[PDB]
C-alpha cells in the first residue's frame, strides 16, 4: 500500500543514526565517504538535516573514514538544534538554496551573560563568524567559547529567511535585552565531550545504560531483563559523579541524585523516608538515573556499622534495589573511593551487578582532561599541554581541572591591574601563559601498585 | 537452562563454554546467556523503530556473542 | 691542511647516525625525505653503506617522515651486517653498479639448524627472496623466520663478484655442510625488538646506559659522574632479566649475571668471593653490566635477615657498590619483584640511584608481546592477536610467552599424527588456529590498585 511503501522505505541511505564528533563545530557533521557518494553530496557542500519535534539545522558536511557508513558524526550542539541523542535517527536532505546572509539578528541566552559587561560581538560573534562562511537557521541556538565562560546565543532572524550562509558581508545584529531561556537545556551541560581519560570506561557505562533508557520499550518485547545497578570505582575527584550526569544528560534520563552525607545528616526515620521517595521519584519519572554519591556513607560494611539506626539504613537500601524492577526502566549507579568499606551485599545479582573502576589517568588522558578545562581560556603558544600532562603524574580529573582554574585566577590577577568589573572584550583577549601554569603547579596538593 | 528461549548457532558448543568458565556460580552463567543475547541483538538488529516474533524467533546467537560476553564477565575451593 | 680538510668535513649529510627500524625487514633502511634529497637517492634505490671494521652493505633506502633528520632506521641484521649499534655513525653511498645476480651460494649456520631437517630452500630461502628483489653482499648474515625457529644463514659466493640483486632468474645454491660460527654473535641473540609492553621504561633505562655504555672515555672530559646502580621493579616473568639481557647486547657491554639464590646456595665465604669476582670481572671487562636477579635473595632488609652470615652478604654488596667508580665502567642492574622487602641501604646515592618500576602490560603492551613471540610461527587468518590481548588481561610477558608456547604444541599434537623428527619444509607450512590459541587459554596460571 501507498503509505505503508513510505514506512518501509525508511531503510533509504538518507537515514543516519546520530553519532559523536571527532571535530567540535556547531556548523559541521560528518559522513563516510561512500555515504556521501550515496546521497550525492560534496565535500563543503551545505546540508538540510531534519530531526525531532519537527525541527532542522543547516550543517556542511565533511568526509570521514572513521565515520561509520550508516552514521553521521555531530556535536551537542547540532544534536540540540535537531532535538535528538547520540543513537536517534535523523535524515539528510539536500539544500542548494543557502544564500548568503544580507542580515541576521542574533541575541545571547539571559542565563549564560549573567555578569558579563560590553559589546558581544567584538568579544563573541566577530571571530566566531570570521571567514568561516557558517550556514545559520532562525531559531537556533549556538555556543561561543572565551573569556572564562562559554555564552550561548539565539538566531532570532535571518535574511533572506529561515537561513542563510554568514558571509563577510552579512550584517550582524546584537543589540538589545538577553533571551530567557524557554524548553531547551543548557549547551553548557555536562556531555561525553567533558569527561576525559576514561575511553574504555565510557564506553562500558554506555553500553550497559543506552539501550535500556534511550529504548525502554524494547525490553517489553524481548525476555531479556537488563543491569539496574552499576558501582563507580575511584578516587576523590576522578569524575564519578560528572561521568554520572554526562550519562543522563546524553540519555534524556530523569537524574535524580541521592548523596551519602546529605541521608545521614537526617534525624532517625527521615533518612529512610528521603531514601524512599527518592526511589518513588526515579520511578514516577522513569527512564531515569539515581545517583548514590558516597555510597559508603550509606551502606557501609556490617563491621564498620556501630550504630542501630545506621543498619536499618543499608537493609532499606537492600530492599530498595531488590524492589526495583526491570520494567520501571531506572537504572542505579553508585559511587564509592572505598570500595572494599561498602557492605558485600550490594554486589549480589539484583542490585550492584556491574562494577567499573575509573583510576587515575595517564599522560594520554591527563592530555585530555587539560584540554576540557581550557576550553573557554585563552592560552599563549608558550603554553604546552602535552608537557604539563608529562609532568602532572598522579593527578586525578579534579586536580588537573584545579590546575588550570589557578592559572587562570594567576592570569587575571598578574595581567588586570585596577578596572573597578571586567567587560568581555578585555578577557576574551588575556591569555593564560606558561609562567600562570607554572605559578599553579607550585602551589598544588594531589600512587598505583601491584 | 538459559539458552531454551534462545537460537543458538552451531559454531555454538556449549560444552565448551563449561570448559572455560570454571569458577562461574549458576548466575554467572545465566548472566553470561543474556549478555550474550543482547550482544547478538545489537550486532544482528541495526534500526527497527519495537521488534516483531518472527524476526526475533529468527536471529542466532553465535560463539562470537558468548566470546564477547566472556571477556566482559565478573565472577574458588580449597581442602 | 689537506688530511684536516678530510676530517673536518665528517659533517656531511652522507653521514648519519643509527637508530632502530619500525619495519623488521634485512634488505631495508629508512631515511628522512630530506635527507634522501640532500644525498640525490630515490625510494627503491639501492644504496651502499660502510661501517665499521672496514665492512659494508647494500640496502633497498625508503622514506620515511618519522625518521629523524641525522638518522638512519635499520634492523638488528643491516647493523650487525655493519659491525655498528644503535647510536654509532656510518656514512651511505650512491650504489649505481647493482646488477642482478646469476648466482649465489647461501650456506646456514650450525647453530641454528642444529635438529633441523630437509630442503632449506623451500623452507626459508623460497619465500625469502620471492618477488622481494633483495640486495645481497658476500660475507653477509641473515635471518628467516618459520617452523618454529629462526636459521642464520651465510652468504658464501654471489655472481656478479662481491654483490648483486636475488632476483627470479638467480640460481640460489644451498648444498653442503653448515657453516661454523665466527667472531659474530647470534642474530637471535635477544634486542629492544624482543621487549614489548614497556616503552616509556625502555626509553628511560636506554638514556641512562647508551652514554656510559657507547660513550665511556666521554666522562673522562666531563666532569659528570653518571649512574651505577639501578633498581628494576615488577612482578615475575615481567622481562627484568629479559631487559638487562637486550641492553647488554644492544651497548656491546660485557654481561656479567649474578643470581641472588645462586650466591646463597654456596658455603659461607665462598658466596662473598663469588660477589667480589663478579663485581672484579666485570671492572676488567668493562664496559659492563653486573646483573643481580633476585637482588631480595642477597640483601633483603635487616628484620628479614635471621643469620650472621646473611648480614654479612648485605653488607659486602654495598661495600663493593660504594666500592665500585664512574671511571671503571660499569652499571649494576639489581631486579626484584619485592621492592618492599629490599634493604632500604641499597637506595642510597652511590649504590643504587635511579629505579624503574616495570608493571603489568596494558592491552596495547600484551599484543606488542604477543607479536614477539609468534615471529617464527606460522599464523592463520583465524587468528586475532588483537582479540587475545583483549581477554588476557592481567598477564605478563612470560605468561603471554607461555601461551605462545602451548598453542604452538597443541599445533603440533593436532596436525601432525606419526612422522617418526619432522623436516624443516613441513614445520614451516603447518599454521596456529584461533582453536589452539582458545585451547592454550582454557589450560593457563596467570592486579592492580590504588
Ligand atoms: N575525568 C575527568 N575529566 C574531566 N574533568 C574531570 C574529570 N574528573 C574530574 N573532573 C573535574 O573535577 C571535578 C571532580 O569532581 P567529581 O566529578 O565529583 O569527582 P568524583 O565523583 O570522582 O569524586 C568534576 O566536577 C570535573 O569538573
Ligand atoms: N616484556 C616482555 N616482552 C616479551 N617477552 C617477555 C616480556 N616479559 C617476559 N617475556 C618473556 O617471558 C620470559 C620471562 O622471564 P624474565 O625475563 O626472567 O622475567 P622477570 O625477570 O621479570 O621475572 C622472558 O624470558 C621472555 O621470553
Amino acid at each position: 500500500d501507498f503509505s505503508t511503501a513510505i514506512l518501509e522505505r525508511k531503510k533509504s541511505p538518507n537515514r543516519l543514526v546520530v553519532d559523536e564528533a571527532i571535530n567540535d563545530d556547531n556548523s559541521v557533521v560528518s559522513l563516510h565517504p561512500a555515504t556521501m557518494e550515496k546521497l550525492q553530496l560534496f565535500r563543503g557542500d551545505t546540508i538540510l538535516i531534519k530531526g525531532k519535534k519537527r525541527k532542522d539545522t543547516v550543517c556542511i558536511a565533511l568526509a570521514d573514514e572513521t565515520c561509520e557508513e550508516p552514521k553521521i558524526r555531530m556535536n551537542k550542539v547540532v544534536r540540540s538544534n535537531l532535538r535528538v541523542r547520540l543513537g536517534d535517527v535523523i535524515s539528510v536532505h539536500q539544500c542548494p538554496d543557502v544564500k548568503y546572509g544580507k542580515r541576521v539578528h542574533i541575541l545571547p541566552v539571559d542565563d549564560t551573560v549573567e555578569g558579563v559587561t560590553g559589546n558581544l560581538f567584538d568579544a563573541y560573534l566577530k571571530p566566531y563568524f570570521l571567514e568561516a562562511y557558517r550556514p545559520v537557521r532562525k531559531g537556533d541556538l549556538f555556543l561561543v567559547r572565551g573569556g572564562m565562560r562559554s555564552v550561548e546565543f539565539k538566531v532570532i532572524e535571518t535574511d533572506p529567511a529561515e537561513y542563510c550562509v554568514v558571509a563577510p558581508d552579512t550584517e550582524i545584529f546584537c543589540e538589545g535585552e538577553p533571551v530567557k531561556r524557554e524548553d531547551e537545556e543548557r549547551l553548557d551541560d555536562v556531555g561525553y565531550d567533558d569527561v576525559g581519560g576514561v575511553r574504555k570506561q565510557m564506553a562500558q557505562i554506555r553500553e550497559l545504560v543506552e539501550l535500556p533508557l534511550r529504548h525502554p520499550q524494547l525490553f517489553k518485547s524481548i525476555g531479556v531483563k537488563p543491569p539496574k545497578g552499576i558501582l563507580l570505582y575511584g578516587p576523590p575527584g576522578s569524575g564519578k559523579t560528572l561521568i554520572a550526569r554526562a550519562v543522563a544528560n546524553e540519555t534524556g534520563a530523569f537524574f535524580f541524585c541521592i548523596n551519602g552525607p546529605e541521608i545521614m545528616s537526617k534525624l532517625a526515620g527521615e533518612s529512610e523516608s528521603n531514601l524512599r521517595k527518592a526511589f518513588e521519584e526515579a520511578e514516577k519519572n522513569a527512564p531515569s538515573i539515581i545517583f548514590i554519591d558516597e555510597i559508603d556513607s550509606i551502606a557501609p560494611k556490617r563491621e564498620k556499622t556501630n550504630g542501630e539506626v545506621e543498619r536499618r539504613i543499608v537493609s532499606q537500601l537492600l530492599t530498595l534495589m531488590d524492589g526495583l524492577k526491570s520494567r520501571a526502566h531506572v537504572i542505579v549507579m553508585g559511587a564509592t573511593n572505598r570500595p572494599n568499606s561498602i557492605d558485600p551485599a550490594l554486589r549480589r545479582f539484583g542490585r550492584f551487578d556491574r562494577e567499573i573502576d575509573i583510576g587515575v589517568p595517564d599522560e594520554i588522558g591527563r592530555l585530555e582532561v587539560l584540554r576540557i578545562h581550557t576550553k573557554n581560556m585563552k592560552l599563549a603558544e608558550d603554553v604546552d599541554l602535552e608537557r604539563i600532562s608529562k609532568d602532572t603524574h598522579g593527578y586525578v580529573g579534579a586536580d588537573l581541572a584545579a590546575l588550570c582554574t589557578e592559572a587562570a585566577l594567576q592570569c587575571i590577577r598578574e595581567k588586570m591591574d585596577v578596572i573597578d568589573s571586567i567587560d568581555a572584550e578585555i578577557l576574551n583577549s588575556m591569555a593564560v601563559t606558561n609562567e600562570h601554569f607554572h605559578t599553579a603547579l607550585g602551589n598544588s596538593n594531589p600512587r598505583e601498585t601491584v
